[PDB]
């Protein structure tokens, strides 16, 4: 990187009830686009969890008298926004909380290792991606931990000898999804992760909700010492023992999150609750552009730096990132010479000046400018191999 990163995962099934196509990022702001998720088989294979979302789908411009094999779905229109922006680079994440099972036995042999990387591989260079994110949530034991070393340095070797042969000179980047809590980064191989890695994704977020006895802050930088029950975790406790495990800060990259975890039947912050209760598309969980909703009053912890909602009549509690909030977590990552802000994720940022993505682009100032890659001439894709000409 020669700046900041500012990068935001884009989920393959938000193409559905969400509507949010890949055309509907606001790709000017973005440094990175983090394509979520791939599946993953017990032997290592890496599959597609969804071949229409992800290269099947016919937009409006997309032609079924093309010639030959041709990309679609979500992939063709990443090539779009990729010669459109040419600071973007595209990450093919695999895993994610809900396909992360089989990673142990993905990892644990020479073999498997060996078809994870290659297979991974396979989809960026036909999909034209610029490289891999690692979601593995969480390695659970230090065999575990070493094999997921053993891992990324197949997947490092195996873009390296790609690019010696179909990218000569361009660096494939490899980068990992990583948990924010002592009782999971404890276990990881921080020293190894911290040379092996372009960069390291902090999920500083999903502190606190239903899996919660009391209602909490769900992304807070500090402590609140005088209120404790309302931070059980800090990201700062977190980034300090990253770096001193051995990641260079520029490599730690903050998570924020563009969604809101709710609490019903409660008073306020880090006190009882009965329930999380609905959402926009799941339990507990609301989108940033749906909030902060109407009744609620949003109230900020100064001390934990977390702003929530409060609905006294409904006796609903939200935790939720606002732009202000952003501004305090960037001044605090340029502070420590962290590597930038990562979103989870785009389809719930709202537009204009109160985008979250757009307020972490403006407060960052310099972003990374390195150009991505738009040369696949081992893609098995027609129009991909021909960058769309
Ligand atoms: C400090 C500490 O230790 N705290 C612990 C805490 O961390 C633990 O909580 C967990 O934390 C991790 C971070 O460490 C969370 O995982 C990351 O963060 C994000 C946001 O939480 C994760 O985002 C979720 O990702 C899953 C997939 O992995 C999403 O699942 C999707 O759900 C939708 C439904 O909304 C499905 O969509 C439908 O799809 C169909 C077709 O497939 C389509 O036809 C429909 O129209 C479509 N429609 C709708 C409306 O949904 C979709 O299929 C499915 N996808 C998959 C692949 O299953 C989920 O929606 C995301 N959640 C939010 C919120 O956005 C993300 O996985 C991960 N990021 C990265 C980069 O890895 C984790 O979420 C969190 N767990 C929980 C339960 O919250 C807790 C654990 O208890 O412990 C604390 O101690
Ligand atoms: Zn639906
Ligand atoms: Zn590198
Ligand atoms: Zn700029």
């Amino acid at each position: 990187a020669n700046g900041y990163a500012n990068s935001v995962y884009f989920t393959n099934w938000g193409i559905y009830d969400r509507n949010f196509q890949p055309a509907d990022l606001v790709a000017s702001d973005v440094t990175h686009v983090i394509y979520s998720f791939m599946n993953l088989q017990a032997d290592g294979t890496v599959i597609s969890g969804d071949t229409y979302a992800d290269y099947e789908k016919h937009y409006a411009d997309d032609s079924w008298n093309d010639v030959g094999t041709n990309a679609y779905g979500c992939v063709k229109q990443l090539f779009k926004v990729k010669k459109a922006n040419r600071g973007l680079k595209v990450l093919l994440s695999i895993g994610g909380w809900t396909w992360s099972t089989n990673f142990p036995s993905a990892a644990s042999t020479d073999a498997n290792r060996k078809n994870f990387a290659k297979t991974a591989i396979t989809f960026m260079k036909d999909w034209g991606f610029d490289g891999i994110d690692i979601a593995w949530a969480y390695p659970a034991d230090a065999t575990q931990a070493s094999n997921m070393i053993l891992l990324l340095k197949e997947v490092r070797s195996q873009l390296d000898a790609y690019a010696a042969q179909y990218a000569p000179g361009y660096h494939f980047l490899l980068t990992i999804a990583a948990p924010a809590g002592k009782d999971n980064y404890s276990k990881l191989r921080l020293a190894d992760l911290g040379q092996v890695l372009d960069y390291i994704n902090l999920m500083a977020y999903d502190y606190a909700g239903s899996f919660s006895p009391l209602t909490g802050h769900d992304a807070n930088l500090f402590n609140n010492p005088s209120n404790p029950n309302a931070t059980p975790f800090n990201t700062d406790s977190a980034v300090k023992d990253y770096i001193n495990g051995g990641v260079p800060a520029n490599k730690i990259v903050l998570g924020m999150p563009i969604y809101g975890r709710s609490f019903q039947n409660t008073a306020g912050i880090g006190q009882t609750y009965n329930g999380v209760g609905s959402g926009s598309w799941e339990a507990g969980i609301w989108d940033y552009k749906a909030l902060p909703k109407a009744g609620a009053t949003v109230q900020y912890d100064s001390v934990a730096k977390g702003y929530y909602s409060y609905n006294s009549a409904t006796k609903e509690l939200i935790s939720f990132d606002t732009p202000d909030m952003i501004n305090t977590k960037v001044a605090y990552l340029k502070s420590l010479g962290l590597g930038g802000s990562m979103f989870w994720e785009a389809s719930a940022d709202k537009k204009g000046a109160d985008s979250l993505i757009g307020t972490s682009h403006r407060a960052l100032g310099g972003l990374d400018t390195t150009q991505n890659l738009l040369s696949y001439p081992n893609s098995k894709y027609d129009n991909i191999k021909n960058g769309l000409n």
